[PDB]
């Protein structure tokens, strides 16, 4: 080991990927860049979390103007806006997590290579960097690629479920709806959002529809499913945890029980850790802190017939995805 | 000149009263609720968290058993059993059964003992004839004294499905409703014997729930019996819900063809029942909308010409309350 | 014969100040500037509102890139960043409502005079522009003052109440707490807020303590109270409508009924329309749309004794204030 | 050996008092009564919680329809409405936690004795049963008392704070305000609530004033402060964690720093575990899970002068209080 990483954008995903790395045995966080959060403010934002509780694993302290100590393990802090000016090499950061939400293009994210980084993992979909979803197509990653995308948390939820359903029963066509928690891009009160008008309306007092390429993106990581899936979303007044509502038409007829057995076995086999399976009366909060990418809700789903069903799968959009960012880094690091 | 009474002065009861009191043809003459005194009733009727204060008329008490809406008298009852309510004394011909505990045909029929002539159950009934305005209210016959106006969800789903089925032919469909919280839910994790998920804190959880609204469409549109079903997700909003209907259709149709069909329907026969919008609206923009189903053109999406996802809004409280009154109007015109 | 005004910053307050003007008999909105809201987006943001309902008093349309049509009446639209670059006189705007939140300094707010504007009303506290509060000290205004502040929504609620109490009973000292709805400066989720750390935390899932000079500002508009009042604030998960909680030790002993009586008298007299009086079991949503600056809740308060009492007054922080912005302009227009 | 307790009313407090017992080393939960929660349903309500996470401390099994298995320890389950009919003795429950909220009268709670219980601790204020607050007057308890009250969560937060301020500076008089999270007695939508009209209004969409004698109650556990304190509450849209806002006029002049010091000193000494002290930018969710009764927030408070100040103290109305119920039981058992 240890695998040395840096994080650009110490936000919801940035801070949680830090918790995952800090709690790991094989990954070492060595640097964090965010020009909007000072070293001092960084210890506060990292220690306290409205959703995932207070950090109690180690002690948080400031060594100096730009060095955090987690315990004492040292973490360099940067406050640079331009990625091509971040000296990642100085801190030994081999892998950089691009979780700012503004450098998703391959060309922008590649700016990190200038300061000495060897690999960059974009914490969101990318238009030109290849996307990988763990448990679905991460084995397609080749080490000659230096900039990749870990897709969206929604694709990480739907992709695993669709692969199981497709492998077992064959998917003819499917439509997805995700009841999604509010996020950083939304507004507390009605305000401007030029590219997403509905997105500008007060987040916690409205059900706000939105478009999403998360379902269609499944066709990129699973080519056989190209053009057979798409969907949309409804952002709702909850702080975290979202759910996928997949309406699918399958080729091979199968009872609901049959579908439940296929998912259960997958959650216990090759996709253990990625896809979960519950059969209780759970609600959103019960999934806070769940590290799986997709937790199938057995009792919530409903079948119209043996070839037309609606499947339900939860996902802690912040926690599960953050764990997948790390898992993808772990796999890239084990490649070759 | 239609005289009505309301049993259960709750969310639906109070709003149905607002519609009636603001109507020219309907007259509320009596209200019954054992858990709300006459004085408290004036407060619960005047102030509303979501539909604003009532200023249409002055609200005052005359006596302990009589309210005055500006200048019209409204008798107040506090009876527990429906078969003890002297509806006729107040001259109430139609009784809106909105308590939520008397949906059985035989239980609602209790209002007839007090002299009521017809009863309209503000909810689905296991055995009472069901009618949805704009869908099958014309199947109503004057010999029927007890009917169901179905659920707000079914009122949203039914009209829409009828338009798509008649134009395009729905082979199969699955619906999900993102629904506002209601009175049956809890503020904090509490006991809900018949619905565990529903006992969990209402405004701090996405809460899955089962719904018969989709299956009930089969009762008002026979050709869709067994062709639809679904579920629901209760979310942290105070009112206004939305139906997401995914359907496979017989006749191939572009999304634009589907939009115009709905738009046409909204400007014709179903005008006032089904609405059509093509703006970036959100939930609160629908508070106070009297339609049963408001199609969101921009929210919906189609995978191909035979498989699509349609989105329709509905103020579960206000639109339904209006339908309750519309059914009464229709029944009253039925010889 | 109308007072021609313009609005810089088409936000919560700018948009509602616009609703008030458009429906008035004496003020005419002739121009609005907001570099973040295009002309067509402006018609959408103005028409629909999560808290105050849809605009139905008149039709809304776009005459041209650059002109709106509010019930057959034209409103010029600008999208200029720098205030000194706004051609207000072109639109004929005599009064400018500075509601962007970023130009509260008297010398920054004065940039509007460059474009031909004659008077500027800052919709917020100002460190160097004088503050006036309707019902408290607006008559102190003289026509040679060209830049003024309408204070804060909280001071507009606190000032009138404090005045009545002080004039009748004499305030020895007081401490205020405002349980305030969330606003645009807050975040949907745990986000950066360098000047107000607490204010960065998820808005609708936390009680959030906050500093405020609203009680201290009372000294500016009411000299004899200078230094005798101060306070704090808690931001809670509501969309609009706030409440002031004033605890005061008074010089003249008075029963709670006598205190209630003084406030009622004022609400029916000199302070009608500014201070309101309620004796019913109301809650926050019952005040949405109330135009008063301070609605005294007679039942919610409690006195420990005849010289120490806790008084409660509600205020639609958005609507009440917006109406006061207009009332101040009307007053200034009548001066000299 | 172990203090064997029984719980009547498996609600928020009842279930969290159970978690505390089940995690202690000295307390043994042996019986639970709740006629509205079946034995099977009980495991589900006990295991998952919207606020305090999933119970992971020990496994949960159902031995049969009358008993649960928690970490191999049997817990009898009753479903009896009338308290006088619960055979506490049969289970071995010595102390009974009366947490239904309907049997707070001394004579009504005494019903638990006819079934075999020796002591009854009511988890709410009582009109006549002796009230005790750990760290304030729990030593006033005498073995001849079999039925006591552990006061309210609010009085538990305020009393310890007032005791410290009074012992150090002397409290001449004070007025309190509590910004409180919603509770089970409130309603999801505007519904009937005859004894509390405001409390019938939509809980998560309104700021709801409410009366409260939690402040007047301090004079009960703290005789010297009788008639020196009172106040009221504001229920707001949060799921848990409330805060006390105390405005007090003190006798001995003290700078804010000296007051902070006195509180920090008490939090590290005699009142350790009861009173807490924080000097950071925290928000409500940061206190979820805190076991103290009162957490002083140094930075949130403000002083007008050395004799008139506003003190802020947080409390997880659910958790802090549940821990104190166990502590009161511990003290009673230790003073048999
Ligand atoms: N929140 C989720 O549920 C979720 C799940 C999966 C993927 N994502 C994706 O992760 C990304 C970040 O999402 P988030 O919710 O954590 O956002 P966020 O807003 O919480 O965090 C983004 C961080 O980027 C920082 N930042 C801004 N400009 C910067 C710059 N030039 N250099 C360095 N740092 C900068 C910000 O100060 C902020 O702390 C987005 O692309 C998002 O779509 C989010
Ligand atoms: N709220 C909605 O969105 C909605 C929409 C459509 C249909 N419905 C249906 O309407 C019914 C009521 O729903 P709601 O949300 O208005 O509920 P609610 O709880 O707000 O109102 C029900 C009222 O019934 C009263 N009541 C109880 N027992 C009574 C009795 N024996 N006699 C007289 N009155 C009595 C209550 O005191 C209460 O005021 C239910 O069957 C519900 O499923 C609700
Ligand atoms: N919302 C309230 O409760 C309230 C009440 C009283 C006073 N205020 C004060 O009013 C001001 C605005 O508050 P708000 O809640 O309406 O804020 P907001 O964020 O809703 O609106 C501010 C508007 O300013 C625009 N803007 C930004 N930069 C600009 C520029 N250079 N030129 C022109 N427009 C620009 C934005 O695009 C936005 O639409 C603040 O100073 C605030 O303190 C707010
Ligand atoms: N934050 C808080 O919620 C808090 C803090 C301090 C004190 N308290 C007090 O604790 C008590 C309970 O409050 P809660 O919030 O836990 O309420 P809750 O409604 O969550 O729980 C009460 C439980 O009592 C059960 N119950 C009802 N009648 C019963 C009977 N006859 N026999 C046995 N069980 C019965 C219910 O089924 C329910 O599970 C109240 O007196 C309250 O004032 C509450």
């Amino acid at each position: 080991g240890k695998i040395k990483i840096g994080i650009n954008g110490f936000g919801r995903i940035g801070r949680l990927v830090a918790r995952v790395a800090l709690q790991s045995e094989d990954v070492e966080l060595v640097a964090v860049n965010d020009p909007f959060i000072t070293t001092d403010y960084m210890t506060y934002m990292f220690k306290y979390d409205t959703v995932h509780g207070q950090w109690k694993h180690s002690d948080i302290k400031i060594k100096d103007s730009k060095t955090l100590l987690l315990g004492e393990k040292p973490v360099t802090v940067f406050g640079i806006r331009n990625p091509d000016e971040i000296p990642w090499a100085e801190a030994g950061a081999e892998y950089v997590v691009e979780s700012t939400g503004v450098f998703t293009d391959k060309e922008k994210a590649a700016a990190h290579l200038k300061g000495g980084a060897k690999k960059v993992v974009i914490s969101a979909p990318s238009k030109d960097a290849p996307m990988f979803v763990c448990g679905v197509n991460e084995d397609k990653y080749t080490s000659d690629i230096d900039i990749v995308s870990n897709a969206s948390c929604t694709t990480n939820c739907l992709a695993p479920l669709a692969k199981v359903i497709h492998d077992n029963f064959g998917i003819i066509e499917g439509l997805m709806t995700t009841v999604h928690a509010i996020t950083a891009t939304q507004k507390t009160v009605d305000g401007p959002s030029s590219k997403d008008w509905r997105g500008g309306r007060a987040a916690s007092f409205n059900i706000i529809p939105s478009s999403t390429g998360a379902a269609k993106a499944v066709g990129k990581v699973l080519p056989d499913l190209n053009g057979k899936l798409t969907g949309m979303s409804f952002r709702v007044p909850t702080v975290d945890v979202s759910v996928v509502d997949l309406t699918v038409r399958i080729e091979k007829a199968a009872s609901y029980d049959a579908i439940k057995s296929a998912i259960k076995s997958a959650s216990e086999g090759k996709l253990k850790g990625i896809i979960g399976y519950v059969e209780e009366d759970l609600v959103s909060t019960d999934f806070v802190g769940d590290s799986r990418s997709s937790i199938f809700d057995a009792k919530a789903g409903i079948a119209l017939n043996d070839n037309f069903v609606k499947l339900v799968a939860w996902y802690d959009n912040e926690w599960g995805y953050s764990n997948r960012v790390i898992d993808l880094i772990r796999h890239m690091a084990k490649t070759q």
